[PDB]
């Protein structure tokens, strides 16, 4: 029906159950069968890996979600104890988002929140249980990272050591976004470009560490 959805029934039809790298393995080689540029998958994947490895997120909040790749990924790696907080404004792409993490068998882990950002970050201390964040996530939607950036900071959401990861910026791409975490002296920042075998980097992800 919508493609968001055909990546739900292939992996209904291909990964098993309750098995988070068969549902990746599923995604992954359905968009790469078309619509990612090249592997995307498998470029941002083990970026995301490192980093949630390198860092044991306790609460991560991811901002922006497609079709659930991204929050099986790193909901598959949390610690026990450790949660994921995922919001998505399209009520599609969230249900899609949910329904590959309950395949995956890891909806105990993961809060989907189907809302504007901009609503949505402002309740995060009151009505979830939230203190300042371990991990935040910026995903699908380039022009939203700096907003919400601005808006968690604003918020009182991040504290010394959080990780910021942005996926997809390639330059000239998110010229705002990367000129704000770069030029400013609160963020610490790494780029990372996956070219696989290629001379074309496949995708580029920011890590910008917050410094209080």
């Amino acid at each position: 029906d919508t493609k968001e959805q055909r990546i739900l029934r292939y992996v209904q039809q291909n990964a098993k159950p309750g098995d988070p790298q068969s549902v990746l393995e599923a995604i992954d080689t359905y968009c790469t069968q078309k619509e990612w540029a090249m592997n995307v998958g498998d470029a941002k994947g083990q970026i995301m890996d490192a980093v949630i490895r390198e860092y044991s997120p306790s609460l991560v909040l991811e901002l922006g979600a497609y079709c659930g790749y991204s929050a099986v990924r790193m909901a598959r790696l949390l610690q026990p104890g450790a949660r994921l907080l995922t919001m998505e404004m399209n009520p599609d792409y969230a249900a899609i988002t949910q329904q590959m993490l309950n395949f995956a068998g890891l909806q105990d882990k993961v809060t989907i929140l189907n809302g504007a950002s901009q609503d949505l970050i402002p309740q995060l201390k009151k009505k979830y249980d939230v203190d300042t964040l371990d991990m935040v996530f910026l995903d699908h939607w380039k022009d939203r990272y700096l907003p919400d950036t601005l808006l968690l900071e604003k918020c009182g959401l991040l504290r010394k050591g959080t990780v910021l990861l942005a996926d997809n910026v390639i330059v000239p791409g998110t010229p705002d976004f990367l000129a704000y975490v770069r030029g400013s002296s609160s963020f610490e920042c790494t780029h990372y470009s996956s070219y696989l075998e290629y001379m074309k980097v496949v995708d580029g992800l920011e890590k910008a560490i917050y410094q209080g």
